[PDB]
DNA sequence: GCTGATGCGCCGACGGATCC
DNA sequence: GGATCCGTCGACCGCATCAGC
């Protein structure tokens, strides 16, 4: 079945009115995306803070036109020394860092009232054959997580490469061998949220809406079909779901077989 | 400099078996 | 014997390197 996201709602249920937009994407090679109209996109979109997932690309290598974004203009780009993950914000954090404690998958951000941090999680690959890698990896991430200093409250985002539930992707019973699905990486999501602890934004929400998804294969027409997964995540501390007012999947965005994330949060 | 082949990371369709 | 379950197989893209002109 079609999925059509519900409208924006800009104000969190107390009645106080959103104040940050933050969007994250899994860009699928960020010079492509760019020449795929990823950026008029962003532009349309206006997030005070835009995260993106599978830059492929270092530094030295982006498009100008990233240099022409004067309300994203304080921009921190980590690749692998292929992967790659970058963060741009409106406003300058008061810290930047990189990593968990390079592999280029982690930024970590504090702003005045939290801590944003956006991973690209590993996968586990075809036939898993990475799967114990990733094991290893969702235990050290939930470590460095909880071992944050700060007292702020934490906003996690980006693809965290696993569909939590069944009614996360379209088809969980063919694929629970399949990277994304296996119950290794569905109970290390559910020891994230109890360890930090988190909370699934898009389902504290939505908690009974099916054929919501953020990633399609390109192959055999998945995205026409909406035969997806829901990869891609803001997971947010206890104390800023009052703050909360929606959490957004923009499936009509195009760019990559990822589609656009989007939070809105009452600060 | 530029192209194209190649390699690498990144599951839905389909065919067959079992169940009531 | 339709529904379900299970294992098999071909394949979209972006980016790298390499070979050749």
């Amino acid at each position: 079945a079609l999925y059509e996201d519900p409208p924006d709602q800009k104000t969190s249920p107390s009645g106080k009115p959103a104040t940050l937009k933050i969007c994250s994407w899994n860009v699928d090679g960020l010079r492509a995306w760019i020449k795929k109209k990823g950026l008029d996109w962003v532009k349309e979109e206006a997030p005070d803070i835009l995260c993106l997932q599978e830059t492929k690309c270092s530094e030295n290598k982006l498009p100008a036109e990233l240099q022409e974004l004067p309300g994203l203009s304080h921009q921190y780009w980590s690749a692998p020394s292929y992967s790659g993950v970058g963060l741009l914000s409106r406003q300058a954090p008061l810290k930047v860092s990189y990593g968990i404690g390079q592999e280029g998958r982690v930024i970590v951000a504090e702003f005045d009232s939290f801590v944003l941090v956006t991973a690209y999680v590993p996968n586990a690959g075809r036939g898993l054959v990475r799967l114990e890698y990733r094991q290893r990896w969702d235990e050290a991430f939930r470590k460095f997580l909880k071992g944050l200093a700060s007292r702020k409250p934490l906003v996690l985002c980006g693809d965290l490469n696993v569909a939590h539930e069944e009614i996360d992707l379209r088809n969980p019973k063919g694929n629970k061998k399949n990277a994304g699905f296996t119950p290794q990486e569905r109970q290390g999501f559910g020891e994230l949220l109890q360890a930090v602890p988190l909370a699934d934004s898009f389902r504290h929400l939505y908690p009974n809406t099916p054929y919501a998804y953020t990633f399609w294969t390109y192959m055999m027409n998945a995205r026409s079909k909406n035969v997806g997964w829901r990869l891609d995540y803001f997971l947010l501390s206890h104390s800023l779901l009052p703050a909360l007012c929606d959490s957004k999947i923009r499936s009509k965005a195009l760019g990559s077989d990822h589609c656009p994330i989007t939070l809105y949060l009452a600060l």
